[PDB]
This record gives C-alpha cells, sequence and structure tokens, in this order.
C-alpha cells in the first residue's frame, strides 16, 4: 500500500501512515543495519559550538524553507509578501552574512518547535505558549530580570502558564548568550567527604561550578542553585533568585502521616535552560521554557532514581515492606505512594500537575489531530512512555515514528 | 563506525562493535526511526516455492559452519574443512543442505542469544533440544510435541526447551504449528462484540471450532493445537489436562482476590516463530522457558485489550476510580503481579520478577561485552510493562541490531 511507514495501535488495532517524516530535512542516529533509538545523545542533532559563520548557501535554504513553513501557516504560501519576505532574507543573508525574524515569525517557530519535539509528551498543549521576545537584551543582568519576569508570568500563583524567553541569536564571531544552568530552578548537590552526595546528584558540578564563581554554598537538601548568566563574551555572573519568586510544594501524603515528617518537596515550575532553539538556521542559545510537570517526573525519576534523590528504601522501611527480597515488589508499592504523595501534595496547594494517565491520554489525542492537520507526529517511545506503570497508560499500544523536523529544540555542548 | 553505549545510572560507557557482524537490515534510516514497530513491513520470511539462490544460502552457510567450529576452538581444523566441502557438495547437487544434530544444537542456542527481545538470555547456555528432524506427520508432531511439555514442565521446576521440526523444503509445504503458544486459552465472541476468555486468541479459537473442535464456555478453556504436516490440511489435537499444568491465583493477604476465579498457565512456549540458522529455515520449532511475573500479572490480565480486569481488582479493592490521579490503576496492577508471584511460589512452579530478571539481564550485557564486544537488545521489549525506571535496564541505553542464528516472525498459514 503507501509507501510510507505504517504504523499501529495494537490496543484499538488501528492503522495510520506518517507522512509527515517525509519532510524531515535532517538525520537520526539510525541506520538500516542497526537501531540507535535508545540513546539519549546520540552525536546528531547535538549542536556543537560553530564559532566561524555558517555557509550562506546552508544557511539560506534552512532560512527560506522556514519562511515557507511560516506564510504556509497563514495560508499565504505564493503570496506577494511570502516572495518579498523570501527576498529580503537573501538579501539580508547576502549583505550581513545572517538575517533576523520578524516578530511573529519567531512566534510561529518557537511554537513550531515545541509540536515537532519527539520527547515531549504535553504537545496538545502546543499552540499555547506565552512567547517573551528578549532579542534587545544587552546584558547579564537584563538576563536575570527577563528571567524573573518568565518565572513570576509562568508560576502565575500556582495556575501555571506556557512561555518562553527568547534571547539574542548566535551571531557572527561574537559570543553567545547562555544560561549554565539545565533549568531556571535546581537544588544544590554537595559532595561529601565519604564521597557520597547531599541533595541532588544531578546538579553536583553546576553546584560546584557557582561555588567556584563566588557563591556561598549552604549544607541543605534543598537549596535553590543560583543562576549563571552569560551575556556574550564575558564572564557568567551570578544572580540569586528572590526566594518569593521559587514557588515550592512540600510534600505530604494523604493517608500515611508520616509522610510529611520526611521533609520531601520540589518546586513548581519546570523550565529547561541548557537547549538551543533553532529558527531557519538561526541559532537561539538562550532560550529557556516552562510547562508544568508530569507526577512522574518528580514522583519516579527525580525522587528514585538510583543516581539521584533515591529515597526507594527509605519509603520502604517507613511502610514497613520487605526490602530484603525483589518478589515482595516493595519498590513497585513505595513508588506508588511516592507518585500519589506529589499528586496530593500538588493538588492540595493548589499548583498545576498532570498524572502520567491523564498525560498520556491527552497525548493520544494529540496524535489523532497532528494525523489530520501533518499526516503524522515524530515521536521518542522510550521518553512517551512514563517511567511507571508503562502498559497502564495508552501510549504503551501505540507504534511511534521518530524524526527531525525543524524549528526545534535541541541539545547543546556546555559553555564551560 | 562503532555505537559509544551508556548507562546513566552509573555513568559506564562501552562500544558495541558486535553490531559491525550485522547482515540482515532492520526497519530504521537515517530519516526516521521505527524501533517502537513491533513486526516489520517485510523482514518477514517470504514463500519457499523455489530454491534460495545458491551463492546466497552457501554464504550464510559458510558463515554459520565457521561459526560452529570456532565454538568448539576447531577453526582451520581438519573437520572444518571437510564439513565445509560437504555443505558445498551438497548445495551445488540439491540447492540445499542438512546440519548435523550438534550443529542444529549450537544453532538453536546461538539463535536465542542473539534474539534481541529476550531478557533472559543470561541463561542461553542451558537450553534442551529435541531434534525432531525425523517428523513426517501431524500426529507425530503431537507425539514430540507433549514429550516437550512434560519435559519443560518437569512439575513445576520449569527447564529451558526447543523441538525442531524438519526445515522448509522448494516447492513444498511447512510443518506449521497454527497455535502462537502451545497453550493458549479460548477466545469466544459473542452477542454485543464482546468477548469471553482470551481475546487475543478470537481467531485461532474460531480456526479450531472450525476444524471440528467442541467449544467451551468458560474464560480459561484450553484450545487445542492445529498441527499442520506439509500441504495437508491442519488437524486437531487435545492436550492432556494432566499435562498442562496451571495455577489458581490469590492474594497473599487479599483473601477474596482467589474468588475471582483467575488462573494462568505454567509453561509460556512460542510455537508461531521461524528459526533460521546457516541459511535453512525452521518453520516449527516451539521453544518455551519460565515467566516472567509482568507477562501474566500486567500484560496479559491487564492489557486493556486482553482480560482487561484491572477495574474489577480496583472496586474489589474499594479504590476511587473516579479519578485518574488516585492511581487506582497503578495500585491494582501492583497487587496483581503481586499475586501472580505469590501463587507460583505457592505452586512451587518457577517464575521470575521483573526485578531479578533484569538485574540478571544487565549481568548478561557485561558477559557479552565481553565475550563478543556487544549485545543486540531492543529498549522497548526489554524494560518491563510497570515499573520501567526501577528497574537497572531502563537506564541503560541498548544498540539494536540482526544477527544470524535468529528467531524471527513469519506469515500466518492461513
Ligand atoms: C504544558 C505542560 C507540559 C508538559 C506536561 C510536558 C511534559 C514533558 C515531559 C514529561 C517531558 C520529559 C521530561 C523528562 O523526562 O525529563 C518533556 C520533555 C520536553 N518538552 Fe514538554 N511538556 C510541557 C510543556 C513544554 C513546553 C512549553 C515546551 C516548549 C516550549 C516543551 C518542550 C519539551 C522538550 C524539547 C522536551 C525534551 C527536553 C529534553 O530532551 O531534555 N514542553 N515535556
Ligand atoms: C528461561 C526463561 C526465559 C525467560 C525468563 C524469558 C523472558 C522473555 C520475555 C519477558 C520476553 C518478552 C515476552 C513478551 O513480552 O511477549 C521474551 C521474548 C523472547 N524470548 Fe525469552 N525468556 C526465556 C527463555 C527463552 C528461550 C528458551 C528462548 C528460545 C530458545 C527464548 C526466546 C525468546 C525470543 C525469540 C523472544 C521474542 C519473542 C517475540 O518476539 O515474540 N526465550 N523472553
Ligand atoms: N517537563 C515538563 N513537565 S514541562 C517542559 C519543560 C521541561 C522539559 C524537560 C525537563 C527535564 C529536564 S531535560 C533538560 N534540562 N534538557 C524539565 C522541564
Ligand atoms: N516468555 C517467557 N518468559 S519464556 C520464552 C518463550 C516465550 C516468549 C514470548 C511469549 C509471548 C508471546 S510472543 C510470540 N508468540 N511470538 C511466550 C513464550
Ligand atoms: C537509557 C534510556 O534511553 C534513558 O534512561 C531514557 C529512557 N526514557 C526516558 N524518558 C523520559 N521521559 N525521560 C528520560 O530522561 C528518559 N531516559
Ligand atoms: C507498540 C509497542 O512496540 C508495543 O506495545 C511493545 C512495547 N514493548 C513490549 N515489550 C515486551 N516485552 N513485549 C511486548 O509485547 C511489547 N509490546
Ligand atoms: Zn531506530
Amino acid at each position: 500500500g503507501p509507501k510510507f511507514p505504517r504504523v499501529k495501535n495494537w490496543e484499538l488495532g488501528s492503522i495510520t501512515y506518517d507522512t509527515l517524516c517525509a519532510q524531515s530535512q535532517q538525520d537520526g542516529p539510525c541506520t538500516p543495519r542497526r537501531c540507535l533509538g535508545s540513546l539519549v545523545l546520540p552525536r546528531k542533532l547535538q549542536t556543537r559550538p560553530s564559532p566561524g559563520p555558517p555557509p550562506a548557501e546552508q544557511l539560506l535554504s534552512q532560512a527560506r524553507d522556514f519562511i515557507n513553513q511560516y506564510y504556509s501557516s497563514i495560508k499565504r504560501s505564493g503570496s506577494q509578501a511570502h516572495e518579498e519576505r523570501l527576498q529580503e532574507v537573501e538579501a539580508e543573508v547576502a549583505s550581513t552574512g545572517t538575517y533576523h525574524l520578524r516578530e511573529s515569525e519567531l512566534v510561529f517557530g518557537a511554537k513550531q518547535a515545541w509540536r515537532n519535539a519527539p520527547r515531549c509528551v504535553g504537545r496538545i498543549q502546543w499552540g499555547k505558549l506565552q512567547v517573551f521576545d528578549a532579542r534587545d537584551c544587552s546584558s547579564a543582568q537584563e538576563m536575570f530580570t527577563y528571567i524573573c519576569n518568565h518565572i513570576k508570568y509562568a508560576t502565575n500563583r500556582g495556575n501555571l502558564r506556557s512561555a518562553i524567553t527568547v534571547f539574542p541569536q548566535r551571531a557572527p564571531g561574537r559570543g553567545d548568550f547562555r544560561i549554565w544552568n539545565s533549568q531556571l530552578v535546581r537544588y544544590a548537590g554537595y559532595r561529601q567527604q565519604d564521597g557520597s552526595v547531599r541533595g541532588d546528584p544531578a546538579n553536583v558540578e553546576i553546584t560546584e561550578l557557582c561555588i567556584q564563581h563566588g557563591w556561598t554554598p549552604g549544607n541543605g537538601r534543598f537549596d535553590v542553585l543560583p543562576l549563571l548568566l552569560q551575556a556574550p563574551d564575558e564572564a557568567p555572573e551570578l544572580f540569586v533568585l528572590p526566594p518569593e519568586l521559587v514557588l515550592e510544594v512540600p510534600l505530604e501524603h494523604p493517608t500515611l502521616e508520616w509522610f510529611a515528617a520526611l521533609g520531601l518537596r520540589w518546586y513548581a515550575l519546570p523550565a529547561v535552560s541548557n537547549m538551543l532553539l533553532e529558527i531557519g538556521g538561526l541559532e537561539f542559545s538562550a532560550a529557556p521554557f516552562s510547562g508544568w510537570y508530569m507526577s512522574t517526573e518528580i514522583g519516579t525519576r527525580n525522587l528514585c532514581d538510583p543516581h539521584r534523590y533515591n529515597i526507594l528504601e527509605d519509603v520502604a522501611v517507613c511502610m514497613d515492606l520487605d526490602t530484603r527480597t525483589t518478589s515482595s515488589l516493595w519498590k513497585d508499592k513505595a513508588a506508588v505512594e511516592i507518585n500519589l504523595a506529589v499528586l496530593h501534595s500538588f493538588q492540595l496547594a493548589k499548583v498545576t500537575i498532570v498524572d502520567h494517565h491523564a498525560a498520556t491520554v491527552s497525548f493520544m489525542k494529540h496524535l489523532d489531530n497532528e494525523q489530520k492537520a501533518r499526516g503524522g507526529c515524530p515521536a521518542d517511545w522510550a521518553w512517551i512512555v512514563p517511567p511507571i506503570s508503562g502498559s497502564l497508560t495508552p501510549v504503551f499500544h501505540q507504534e511511534m515514528v521518530n524524526y527531525i523536523l525543524s524549528p526545534a529544540f535541541r541539545y547543546q555542548p556546555d559553555p564551560w
């Protein structure tokens, strides 16, 4: 039949063909010889620092494709404005080597980038994104102001709103605008004498970096790290987020009264700050974006991963489970309660959150929408299926095709 | 290039060089990844009415023979040289060849070892191989299958086994076991499209009935086998009840669980896959091991398109099924898997939970890294259907590719 990947849902027995992948312009890490789909960072997308200006020919092509996408989205392909805009970009790249996006083009691209994110399960919200333009930002201090406004607007006292702030694009031979921290909010990770870690092991390097740069460290398990902001060609400056702006939620269990005595907690705003936003060839090295948490991110990965807070054993001991034998499923039990505690605490504190069931169901709806609107949807199965109760959610039974579409959010090397 | 493989829990890194030995193409291409897909668009195993290209076959044959003699440290030896000459002599004159029992045994084990979707390959070296190539009828197939079942079951102390029927032959029909497993519970369609029993077995249940089987009306009615000898209509055979060991399900603390009347069989044995060794194809080669609890507790009993018992268990547990956020599904799932483990251990029947199982697979990855320079694994199938990140394999990157000997899917005979 159709000359495109046949995709099946084994629960409902339904079939679809992905024709959108034909639009992919960039190769992933797989080949007919072997599948590398489970690799977190295959060295492909990896936007490695490419200092010297990019091949005008290369950029022009990416730029024309994007502009075509833009005019198509407003239903004006082939129009005079479309052709003139095309001429304008080529002219500009011709005389300066690069070009700039109009306001509405940036907004469209930011949303398309989210829309094209293979690893995001919250894409049903893609059309609703507050885009803060900060391409005028000229200092590390101004980056801090912008970021604070982002946090304030997105947190909105617990009624979270998706948002993104776009700082100046990478320029010919000039320094990049960078946010060193992987997220706007991160708990410190203190390397101990015995070799262990206090706080979040995931943040040991950035914590040591903040210290090397003048931050006086605390000794808690949930210390909010300061931000290391870097304006072009300048060393990074240290900024401490005003406590009132970082909304947190103490964690308690709905029936296990002792859980609250554990003193656990998590922050409300999930905001990635280390990714690169690419649109029509243009590269925005600093463009933090945020939505709202899916309970398993906090309850399963952050709190239960071996290399994170690793609280599984502590919680099992409290539930008086048999932690000496795997077959007691003590790990599974503690994990469920820990996750329930996150959903409970967030609801109580009236902070936005979505469980893995609700989330995946909404993603199934998103897949339907996209099948009709674009003939497919790039999705990374391993990342879409939740870390717990995998086959209990609908996405587990849904085959998925993964591929790279631009605009996109890509990983980028650490500035240090 | 050789892929860098990382374990995000430990920080350890390795390089898979084994993938370089892959000679068969997968579904992926640089433009898009199709690793989450269950079946090949065609990778399958097309008909065999004509002889396979002498060149190709001979190529796969030499490779396999080389593999074998290497395994017994007798490479380049006299036997190795003469064995190669035999194979060539036979292919050249008949367009095919046959394997020696020892080679077949080596092939079966290698196929299991190369199976990317198998999480219990640490056991790959311990496999009882029943040579059934001297089988000429459905009736004989049935006797072989009964012995395999008696042996494998071993009164609850399961032993991994495989039975190999005649290889496919040019222009002649294949020997085939129509059922997907040697033990399957009937799935009866009735009234309003609903199904009594196992929905996954509706079609096969219907084929059996059409071939004279007197259907039952239960949720767990053990189906009969439809064994097919070359170019002949399949034959119906009922398995002796005392042979099909089953485990009644109860819960360690929840008294009411047993009242649900749930049960599952002890022997997981695939009988619809094809075994390929050195170019030769074995369309009927049933193999069995022992169950990992999540297969029964999570997929078979909880899949929405299977027994789908989640809600029932939830209501019995008096959970809040009004909303997703109460995690009633996750809670019932855990109790159901516990019950499965409890019940099998009570019945003294082999079973492995998903934690122990994935821990052993990790040791296997290590054993293989040192033994072959890598290990083909399918991450989507290796990670358990519940508590994914709570097991070590979730945090382990994997490379997937096709090595031979190999187990492959093949078209349904009807
Ligand atoms: C509205 C709520 C949203 C939810 C519930 C949601 C949920 C998720 C989840 C569960 C992940 C995986 C997190 C992990 O495993 O570490 C993710 C990844 C991702 N999301 Fe969304 N998302 C939302 C909003 C957004 C927004 C606004 C953007 C972009 C403008 C976005 C872009 C991405 C990207 C690019 C990734 C992958 C990043 C990486 O590879 O580390 N998401 N999202
Ligand atoms: C000793 C105990 C064994 C255990 C615990 C084990 C476990 C598993 C599990 C959990 C799966 C996935 C099942 C599913 O989700 O449907 C699997 C798949 C598979 N196993 Fe093993 N296995 C064992 C023995 C064997 C043996 C003896 C063979 C063959 C000689 C084998 C061949 C395979 C193959 C080919 C697959 C993929 C089947 C398919 O794609 O349908 N396994 N195994
Ligand atoms: N994840 C959500 N529920 S809202 C979307 C914004 C967001 C995406 C991904 C992460 C995980 C860290 S991945 C990284 N920092 N590159 C955190 C925050
Ligand atoms: N599964 C084990 N624990 S032992 C290995 C033998 C085995 C593998 C897979 C299945 C499931 C059906 S897959 C299919 N029929 N192709 C059944 C039996
Ligand atoms: C090795 C493996 O790719 C890795 O552990 C992946 C699996 N799936 C994931 N899925 C999500 N959402 N987030 C992750 O960080 C991961 N990690
Ligand atoms: C669509 C998706 O590939 C499918 O549901 C897969 C996922 N992982 C699996 N893993 C195992 N072990 N067994 C399966 O049947 C599946 N099904
Ligand atoms: Zn792939």
